[PDB]
């Protein structure tokens, strides 16, 4: 019943126990009791109290050891008190002799009496033990005795009587072993007891084939049968989780790109799904991750070019600003890359590259502001800037479809101011515009930036409306506030100067009566 492993038993035994008893005839005798559905029990019985010097022997059949160390003997036995029955001063006895021999020798006819080596004297004890055979409790002491290290293939048991009352019920040999067990993720064989009580056996078992081993596992098989302190843990390979017996992988959905002892993470947002036991979820057609980007990490669009250009021109040098990205894509590395075209000098498309030293003081390739500065650009000759934004994860996706550029001039000048500005319609909600361009344009016209500020009062923020028309009307406005209008003329050639400042107040519905 027990997990220790068993060599001999009285119940198990195949027919007749096989065992050799001298003398055959007043010594141990074959008194079974049946109890079972056409099965016998063996039970071995002698008696003889009233003899004198009596002397009867009872060894037991061949016991193959199968690489056993330390054999214990467990015998359950009945035993009648001298006090029970009057006899003869000095004659009657209330203890066995246990006998061991070792031998090589698998089939024999006769043991020697004087070989055999006496293990101990097995006596009664006061607590009875309740085992019972058929529906009737039996009570019978039970004696278990240890022996051991043996050598040799093979040993045998032998019985002395001395002149006792005794019947022989369960005799049951087996030794202490270690069950196969599974404990911190990793496999444990079955292993023998030591040959010492004071000795330890070191047990160290393999990992399991979906597991990688980070520390070394080992367990102390003990005398007891049983180990002791578990040493090295085996944590799971990566796309396997945590489980009863081997690491199971991650479902269908599931990624685990490192060793953890957490199991198995959903896929990150806009990842397609990937078969059973995957290392990471894969990005699906839009959406790529970047190899230095963290698995853990969602899946990332391209980024998007900065709509709006602003460029200023000096006599040698070209200055340029942006804005943000209207479309981050979903990363905080965002860099900027200028390319030279140098596309603007002559009307056909095709051109020749910067091959020349270009110098721009910030950065040459992937700046993180949004204001550069090119400088060492030849005079009379007309350029071109492509300004590519590029991400973390741009790299590993296709170049963007499109990026901003602006072309510009060299050696000509900036625009001039509006001479005049005039106002339209005046009334208490909206105030009309109209101005004429600069005198000198020095480059094609492309933006008209006004400004407002109130008198009267605190300077406040200067509001901005960009229109390319010569009109524009004003919106939102409390009555009786008198306004200053500012024009500028915006080109990609360079910044202009401030319009005629004209003060116009507000229009207010009458109320002096006549």
């Amino acid at each position: 019943p027990a997990n220790e492993v068993t060599l001999l038993d009285s119940r198990s035994v195949q027919g007749e126990l096989g065992w050799i008893a001298s003398p055959l005839e007043g010594g141990w005798e074959e008194v079974s009791i049946m109890d079972e559905k056409n099965t016998p029990i063996r039970t071995y019985q002698v008696c003889n109290v009233m003899e004198p010097s009596q002397n009867n022997w009872l060894r037991t059949d061949w016991i193959t050891r199968e690489g056993a160390q330390r054999v214990y003997i467990e015998i359950k036995f009945t035993l009648r008190d001298c006090n029970s029955l009057p006899g003869v001063m000095g004659t009657c006895k209330e203890t066995f002799n246990l006998y061991y021999y070792e031998s090589d020798n698998d089939k024999e006819r006769f043991i020697r009496e004087n070989q055999f080596v006496k293990i101990d004297t097995i006596a009664a004890d006061e607590s009875f033990t309740q085992v019972d055979i058929g529906d009737r409790i039996m009570k019978l002491n039970t004696e278990i005795r240890d022996v051991g290290p043996l050598s040799k293939k093979g040993f045998y048991l032998a019985f002395q009587d001395v002149g006792a009352c005794i019947a022989l019920v369960s005799v049951r040999v087996f030794y202490k072993k270690c069950p196969l067990t599974v404990r911190n993720l990793a496999q444990f064989p079955d292993t023998i007891t030591g040959a010492d009580t004071s000795s330890l056996v070191e047990v160290r078992g393999s990992c399991v084939n979906n597991s990688e081993e980070k520390d070394v596992p080992k367990m102390y098989c003990g005398a007891d049968g049983e180990w002791l302190v578990p040493i090295g843990n085996c944590l799971c390979n990566a796309g396997h989780e945590e489980r009863s017996g081997e690491c199971q992988a991650c479902k269908i959905g599931y990624y685990k790109a490192l060793s953890t002892d957490a199991t198995c993470a959903k896929c990150p947002p806009h990842s397609y799904s990937v078969w059973e036991g995957a290392t990471s979820c894969t990005c699906d057609r839009g959406f790529f991750r970047a190899d230095n980007d963290a698995a853990s990490m969602p899946c990332t669009r391209p980024p998007s070019a900065p709509l709006n250009l602003i460029s200023n021109v000096n006599e040698t040098s070209v200055n340029l600003e942006w804005s943000s990205p209207q479309n981050t894509g979903g990363r905080q590395d965002i860099s900027y890359n200028v390319v030279c075209k140098k596309c603007g000098a002559g009307d056909p498309s095709k051109c020749r590259p910067c091959g020349s030293g270009v110098h721009y003081t910030p950065q040459q390739n992937g700046l993180k502001t949004t204001k550069v500065s090119i400088t060492d650009l030849l005079a009379h000759t007309n350029y071109t800037f492509e300004i590519w934004a590029v991400n973390g994860v741009s790299k590993y996706n296709p170049n963007p479809d499109q990026s901003v550029s602006v072309t510009v001039t060299t050696n000509q000048a900036a625009p001039s101011s509006i001479a005049l500005v005039q106002a339209k319609e005046v009334t208490r909600y909206s105030v009309a515009l109209a101005w004429l361009e600069p005198d000198r344009p020095n480059g094609v016209i492309l933006e008209y930036e006004v400004k407002y500020y109130e008198k009267d009062q605190n300077e406040r923020s200067y509001r901005i409306v960009r229109t390319a028309a010569r009109n524009t009307d004003i919106k939102g406005l409390n009555p009786l506030t008198s306004y200053v209008f500012h024009v500028r003329a915006r080109t990609a050639a360079g910044y202009g100067d401030f319009s005629e400042p004209l003060e116009v107040t507000t229009n207010t519905v009458p109320s002096r009566i006549i």
